[PDB]
RNA sequence: ACAU
DNA sequence: CGATGT
């Protein structure tokens, strides 16, 4: 019903679906952005959505924060939940950086805890999370 | 249908 | 218009 401000928002650009893909983390509150991955050459959004709440989860431990995440994917999350990204994507020699990555996310979430709530950004009632990469 |  | 997902 109400924003968490006190929180880290993520999103996905991309350039093509598939296509390139980068992400980034914003502070909700300001809009300062706390990290951004370099370009991957083709993913997906779904998994371009799921690095970004995994590398999420990662700065917030590192950090010993219990802020909240947000994120507007319902499929990143419940990828994040179940520890696994149900991606379609062909896994050939084009797709092997992404896949790795993936592999390496869900690897992380499978060799780690954390309290962190995930939650969904309600953009139809809010507006674009503020970590958009716009247009 | 809903979320991107 | 297309594609990725539950
Ligand atoms: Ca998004
Ligand atoms: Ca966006
Ligand atoms: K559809």
């Amino acid at each position: 019903e109400e924003i968490i401000w006190e929180s880290l928002s993520v999103d996905v650009g991309s350039q093509g679906n598939p296509g390139i893909v980068e992400y980034k983390g914003v502070d909700t509150k300001t809009g300062e952005v706390l990290f951004e991955r370099e370009p991957i050459p083709i993913g997906t959004n779904n998994m371009g959505e799921f690095l970004a709440i995994v590398h999420g989860l990662r700065y917030l431990k590192e950090r010993n924060s219990r802020k909240p995440i947000y994120s507007d994917s319902q499929t990143a999350i419940k990828w994040v939940k179940d520890k696994k990204a149900k991606s379609t994507l062909v896994r050939n020699e084009e797709t092997a950086l992404i896949w790795k990555l993936v592999d390496e996310a869900e690897e992380w979430l499978n060799t780690h805890t954390y309290e962190t709530p995930i939650l969904k950004w309600q953009t139809d009632k809010w507006g674009e999370i503020k970590a958009d990469y716009g247009r």
